């Protein structure tokens, strides 16, 4: 009973920053496959299967050992991509807004300095993974995670994030990960980010 | 000190199985960058910069802690890719040959059974990595390693291997990793593999 969410915008709405071919394959093949595999691993655990994917992944510890890796990886994939689609927008880009903006200035010095730290976290994540701005204390932290591991599992709440698996950027940027991260700034939705900051 | 090896064949020599655009970017951008990063890391360590990259990665524990992660990832990348180019050929494909062929039949039952097990290791390596046929103390085994980790580090000797980082396959295959693994059977060089088996 885990379903693929529709995108909040057209498949070409993030162009030229994120290409429509990637949006299609990333959403309808990669994300869908995580869902397929999650639902299979949850066959026989109908009790577990009625949690939200976010709660499921936050309390990975309580998943039966037999299916834990499958939940970590595929539950991770579902939680992470679900989040991702909703922090992007064709009306995104620009400066941070709201109390999140003020908090970024305080924690990082400035928005430019934050962007730098986030881009370094993204560039430095060796292999597959994600770069994040999270709330831990009630404090902002830049982090990165391997594969489909989620900050939620560490008790940290995602405010924004960027998929740095090669499938996310290879068609448009090839090995140019930094150019991809640069493009993300033009589509990240700071209104949505504010909500996530406030809602945590 | 460490230098990018030329390919043993033209950039389009593995078509249609491995595309020439990928061969270009994979060799001259990805592999080159591991070498740049490795050389930067070994600045100030004469001890090490006399070692082969295979010696460095076999004895990773003897690398000073301050540069060990860099040598693991970039040393691993250089050793792994150097090896990879040498086990591919436009005169590749077909059935195993030599003493290796006999050993594969004995260990796995048949070549087809071996391919199935290798294909499964490759498909199931979650995130970035490599699938391998190695010799472990005189015995054939199929394994997989994350990121640029090498079997050498665990005292196992690679006979064949396949790069399952998405950069190795995304341009021609997108999410269809199993189809890429299929295509590898047509360019793997079993004469070259026989020689590695003999020397291991
Ligand atoms: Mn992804
Ligand atoms: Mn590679």
């Amino acid at each position: 009973k885990h379903e693929l969410p529709n995108l909040p915008y057209a498949y070409d709405a993030l162009e030229p920053h994120f290409d429509k071919e990637t949006m299609n394959i990333h959403h309808t093949k990669h994300h869908n496959t995580y869902i397929t595999n999650l639902n299979a691993a949850l066959e026989g655990h109908a009790e577990l299967a009625d949690k939200s994917v976010e709660e499921l992944v936050a309390n990975l510890n309580e998943v039966p050992e037999a299916i834990r890796t499958a939940v970590r990886n595929n539950g991770g994939g579902h939680a992470n991509h679900t989040f991702f689609w909703t922090i992007l927008s064709p009306n995104g880009g620009g400066q941070p807004v709201g109390e999140l903006a003020t908090a970024i200035e305080a924690k990082f010095g400035s928005f430019d300095a934050f962007k730098e730290e986030f881009a370094k976290a993204g560039a430095t994540r060796f292999g597959s993974g994600w770069a994040w701005l999270v709330v831990n204390n009630g404090e902002l932290e830049v982090t990165s995670t391997p594969n489909q591991d989620s900050p939620l599992t560490e008790g940290k709440t995602p405010v924004i994030g960027l998929d740095v698996w090669e499938h996310a950027y290879y068609l448009n940027y090839q090995n140019r990960r930094p150019d991809y991260i640069g493009a993300f700034w033009n589509v990240v939705d700071w209104n949505a980010a504010e909500k996530r900051y406030q809602e945590a």
